[PDB]
């Protein structure tokens, strides 16, 4: 909305696409029209869940603050939030998957920040938390949202 | 002139493909082929669009119902979700392609082109996740993200 | 259409709702003490009614600040129905369209949208200062909210 | 055109604006967008023009005239009221605007900046004056003052 | 403004000089100097448009409808016409400029020239046929296209 | 794509507007839009196209007659004319444009500009006599001729 | 030579393989060797040929069916589909490739990379979908598709 | 044009001149003169044409039957035969030239000189054996070999 | 991958037309196309190889064999013939293409690429050679002679 960090705006799609799955699994229109759908920011009465690794806590801190201050702000209950936090970032999608198949959480977020511009072998390491989260959310058929900054 | 009239177009001919491969009749002796027309007329779309880049999508998305409407479909047969980001539309296209009702899905969006690892990783798991769901479901899904 | 952080319209519309959620809290019952009392606003939008000011001078910028605007209403809960839409020709228009809106009895805020042109060249840094005296003058004067979008190029 | 063409669209699209906004309210169920057309039959006018630089000022009068005209506007509805000099622009622009038979009035002047310091106290207190009576009375005000 | 608005003023004029022409006299006894007001009401107008994408030129159409309603026409008046390129304007602004029942056209289009052959040639010809077209109906058409 | 299916497409959509525009106009009420379908079901068509070059050409016409039967035309109401080179092609469209069992033609050629200034002249009077001959006989004509 | 003679020889040997290392295994006294022939006599085929370059494809298609019929096949034992596009491909050859008189299906099309990134994305999806597929479904599926 | 189509001009023109210088000469009175009419109607053709190149080849072909059919041939009296390559055929050649029935022989092919020294001792071979075939069985053989 | 493989592929083809010209029987009344299928059961065949380059030339007769055996034919119906060098080619070539039995002879080398008189005037002799002896006695010889 105007914080502008990544934390926030990670925030903003996950309560935006926590919304859209009610209305998706809900009904469809009257009729006689075009049928839309779409998901509003209101964030009452939804559960989060937070993934975070350490590396570089110093950036990582604030973007957490971030993306706690825009649920609260819109509706939500600091004590409908759940986080974990983890060795590095290899760990994320292991622990997401964890997460997601609570039957209480509704969508996940996932901060973290990459190196990218000092060893020529990190490459790995970056290509494979894009994918992993990925396809967790299709077979999982659950929001997970991207948060990770790269330095 | 947009990618929005393109995706529109594969996805009825692809329709009425897969009415005809899911068939059965009488056949002669000769080569067997099998094509598609582009009558929309009895067909039901989806449609999923992102909101970036604020009104490029909107310009998009006019395009494919225009296609829709003006080959013999009908504006009550079409239904659209609307997804905050391009990385949002993979799951969204599941959802929407596993109910009997939808015949085909069309994906609309826009990437950005920032030079960035941010977006570089972004841009290939969009791409990667409509190729696997079209497979994995047997429905055709059409690809309309450009760039910029 | 749309926009998101960033463009001068949604900034715009984000304070509008804050403060207006925030005078009903203020009108309000009173607590029952026993501590300090703690006002804000939410960016709940529910149940509210609005009113936009434009300006038509350079049509490809104010248009898209328009669009951030509305979006913004619209996504935090707002009603179509309830936005109220008032195009003027030109900046030294607003103030004066913008009294008419915030005396209607149903309108809890106005925003306040258009482009100045200033430092090129006389015959406008007059017309930029009135402006601003305008718009807060008459905050004050009819106690309504009244937010302020213009920008300058 | 020149500046007092500009100064009589203005003032005709506001004059029509106020008009609308006094009136009922649309159908409802949608926006209500108000705006103010630009047709000039039935409305009645106001210009104050000064003496100085007598010959840049007549062409700009000129130019509302033909402007109200031109737009469907009989000349037998304009009042033109002239003064010695930019300061008493506001005074005389106060007593037309509180008559009930004028829907908008128009400025029109020329100023020096490059003066003495007597004349520039002057320069400032003619944008604060013209703008504190349209929202005082409730009516708007034209502004068409130059420099040369 | 933009080139549907510029284009659209130039119809209104337009008409209105031909109902002076053929019809009453003036004064006599010195010049007869003719000219058209910027009124419409009571006139009957036709657009032809082309497609160029889905944004650029529906832009120049909304000027032009506005320009019309604002200077006093009615909506009821107005007969909008698409054609799927450039090439195909002149033809489609013969039909309606024979119509008893229609005092202007007005001819809005996006020209691409400067890329590659096959639209330097059509260029020459869309201005040519609009040209004629006037000279021999005794009707005007006013010219509003772009380049891309 | 090739300038054979965008030919074909074009003829389809003007055959149908010059239905809805030659019938019966709107009661009122609202703006009346005029627009074309795409569909083909019940109109004839008629195609010249040259011989020079012969690969390039004999792709153009099958995209064109590939276009026609897909959205619903019968190959039976289809009329194929050939000539030499594409100097011959104004005067052949004029003998299909006066037939009245005919609805739309298409006109497809190689242009080989490019050197022998004999060839420069060729080309410009091409464009020339197809543009006078729509407006002269009041049937679309549609330009499908590319250069090599 | 062209891919489409190329893709379908290998489709002839694989066809052939499946079948050997499917029977009877050896007796032993020796080391097993498996091998296909190039005989196509008493085997089914599938083709999937996409549309984009009108021209290219067609001489491909051609190429895979002289292949097998001038090794023994039969031209009424192939199966012929066609798609828009490459990105279509995929889904097209899984529907053939679950049909239980099919041994083999070969998948023909061009990318037009070099350019547009909105093409270098379904670029790499195509050889994706295509090998996985015949991993799953445990058929050999030959890839014809080349670069312009 | 293509060489297709002026190697059948020239076959059908020596048909012609064989027939009039193996008739009665002239009486006297003047100098003789045989020259061949470019009539096709009786007379028999065989065409030899390779496979490489398979798009060319194709083309070539369908020029030298146009040509007869137009010139009053008929599709009856051509027979064609098709060989793997250039280095084939002069040997093809041969057995059409000796039979009673054929009147003229056409080669069609592509050489693919421009690298791979195998490629250019063979494209020496094919003129020397065609040229040699005709002296010997006094039959005229027509070149129509290009490269690529 | 190596020319022992096409040649063979050839000499395949050739046997199998030379049946169907020297061939009677019913035919239609239209055109009369001789082709040669690419099976080769029942044929026998003739190989010429050359010592030169140590084992390369063992490597082309490896793929020679390879063709004719996967292709339908048998081993015992295939005669191999090795000479020195490449000089005396046509003269072995000769002898093996005089004998009733054998189809088609096949002629695999190597030759050297020195930049001397002395291998470039042994080079141009062994095509004529070849090509000289399959014109006299009526029988297709292929070349499958590399460089370096």
């Amino acid at each position: 909305t105007k914080h502008g960090n990544k934390g926030w705006e990670a925030a903003l799609s996950a309560i935006e696409m926590a919304n859209l799955f009610k209305s998706l699994r809900g009904t469809g229109g009257s009729g006689s029209s075009m049928e839309i759908y779409e998901g509003k920011l209101t964030a009452e009465g939804l559960r989060f869940g937070i993934v975070a690794s350490r590396f570089n806590h110093a950036l990582v801190d604030r973007l957490v603050e971030g993306a706690i201050d825009c649920i609260v702000r819109h509706g939500g209950r600091e004590e409908d939030i759940t986080l974990v936090r983890v060795p590095g970032s290899w760990e994320i999608p292991v622990a997401a998957g964890e997460l997601a198949r609570k039957e209480d959480i509704d969508a996940v977020i996932a901060i973290g920040v990459l190196i990218r511009g000092a060893t020529p072998h990190f490459d790995y390491i970056a290509s494979e938390v894009s994918k992993g989260l990925a396809n967790l959310s299709l077979e999982l058929r659950k929001p997970i949202t991207f948060g990770v900054i790269t330095a």
